[PDB]
């Protein structure tokens, strides 16, 4: 029993994590088989930055431009190309540390374990999920660009984020690791903001049947309700619509518990009309919405990688 | 920018995860060097679970009653002891991931990162913290036991707790790697319950500190108080005494924010009375007191936005 936040085992990831340097630049970069992935505004000075033209000032760099650093053994750069928003360093050794991996782009309400890193060193690991608005609350500090979130498929390492910019509430944005943005963001320093954001109703409702499975049932009531009933109620409190398709991706929760997602749809429409009369569930006084409903049966089942 | 419950990479542990098997047991062991580290309860049977005699059911075992296998391969036991409530299994191979570590007892309010595993195989990482009443709020199934609790400040992994029991309110208890449990808890089936918990006072008020570092004020005041007052007042709550001790951790998040440690207490008072009014403080709408001065530090920028 009890239930926390928790990330997937990062050993494999760790093993991935190296020092790139452009000049007076350092940040992280992760080396799978014989390439080393990066930001590509790691080759930008400041004023570069203000409006890059990344392929020109690529032209002035060449292969010795570029410092790669794993752990104490520098890694030999044998070519250098983009592809959308990332850098692709070629080396001339694989990394013998490649897991078995893939490149995914996850979409919003999905989770993923991020590896935090500083100098090619993995300093912290946490979890996070996509939010709507396509931000990640995450921790990062400067030196943290090129950091990179994952899921564990038994022995499948799913690359699914690289970190690239903190924007000015705190919230950070990326790009999967084909390069591409998430979020409607530019590798630009430049204006720009999260769009206000919304909660994430199947994620909720994960975390729900998670406290029913940790004896947390104060909230069950006898009420039900129907798929358009509730979708007006979640429009009302700013919350992600509910589909078919998430009532039938909580299948197993609903199994695993036996009650039936719209008798929990009817929990929390009173919880949102009504708050929590001063009670808590798992330990929070907020509707958690960072847990999915994979991530809830994975941790009620001890599954291993 | 931003607060999370932060673990450590968990790495350099997995790579010493091995599974123990004793008759019909099986849970996790730590292999550092040529030594396996696990529960002495793995040589219990489930008749004897009450009143098991450690030394009378070791005696009856062989090197070769116990199987440790790491990843695919099974190792060779060739030695085993008992040092207070873990089994020492000697074994012919010494690991060649073994990190740089030590073992460390911690105090209440310490927080640490917690490998879960099962079959000797990792399932995810996450924070802790030791509780006041020296449990810990795990997240822990069947076959957990052996998973193992440690820092890695710098380049070295502290190991500081190894998971025996959960307790029937659904938190956990376990030991140091020397084999002395936490609190006042033993390793047999009788009839135990955690004490009365109390909140971490000195944690609150650090993450109090990383609110302001990261960019907010609301919840300050323009008071201060005493020492004394302050913890008559926050004891009314459920909080643990700040000591002389706490208040001289917390110096440097003072000198960062420039505000001084009674003031921050005095804001806590107000937030014990109040509530939080509909805010949330770094994504929270609870105080949370499972974040030290030193985690603030570690995880935090040391500038604050003014
Ligand atoms: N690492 C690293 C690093 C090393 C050398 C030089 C710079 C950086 C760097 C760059 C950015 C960045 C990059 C671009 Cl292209 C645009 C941009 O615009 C922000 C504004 C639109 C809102 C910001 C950034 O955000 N961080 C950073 C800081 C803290 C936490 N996370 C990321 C670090
Ligand atoms: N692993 C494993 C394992 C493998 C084979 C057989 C048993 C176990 C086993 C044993 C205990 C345990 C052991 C002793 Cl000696 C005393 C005790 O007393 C509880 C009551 C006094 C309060 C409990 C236990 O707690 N778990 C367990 C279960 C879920 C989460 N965490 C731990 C698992």
């Amino acid at each position: 029993s009890g239930f926390r936040k928790m990330a997937f085992p990062s050993g494999k990831v760790e093993g991935c994590m190296v020092q790139v340097t452009c000049g007076t630049t350092t940040l992280n970069g992760l080396w799978l088989d014989d390439v080393v992935y990066c930001p590509r505004h790691v080759i930008c000075t400041s004023e570069d930055m203000l409006n890059p033209n990344y392929e020109d000032l690529l032209i002035r760099k060449s292969n010795h431009n570029f410092l790669v650093q794993a752990g104490n053994v520098q890694l030999r750069v044998i070519g250098h190309s983009m592809q959308n928003c990332v850098l692709k360093l070629k080396v001339d050794t694989a990394n013998p540390k490649t897991p078995k991996y893939k490149f995914v782009r996850i979409q919003p309400g999905q989770t993923f374990s991020v590896l935090a890193c500083y100098n090619g060193s993995p300093s912290g690991v946490y979890q996070c999920a996509m939010r709507p608005n396509f931000t990640i609350k995450g921790s990062f500090l400067n030196g943290s660009c090129g950091s990179v979130g994952f899921n564990i498929d038994y022995d499948c390492v799913s690359f699914c984020y690289m970190h690239h910019m903190e924007l000015p509430t705190g919230v950070h944005a990326g790009t999967d690791l084909e390069g591409n943005f998430y979020g409607p963001f530019v590798d630009r320093q430049t204006a720009q903001a999260a769009g206000t954001d919304t909660t994430i109703t199947v994620n909720v409702l994960a975390w729900l049947y998670a406290a029913v499975i940790n004896g947390d049932r104060w909230f069950l009531n006898r009420f039900t309700t129907t798929l358009n009933d509730f979708n007006l109620v979640a429009m009302k409190y700013n919350y992600e619509p509910l589909t078919q398709d998430h009532v039938d991706i909580l299948g197993p929760l609903s199994a695993q518990t036996g009650i039936a997602v719209l008798d929990m749809c009817a929990s929390l429409k009173e919880l949102l009309q009504n708050g929590m009369n001063g009670r808590t569930i798992l330990g929070s006084a907020l509707l958690e919405d960072e847990f999915t409903p994979f991530d809830v049966v994975r941790q009620c089942s001890g599954v291993t990688f």
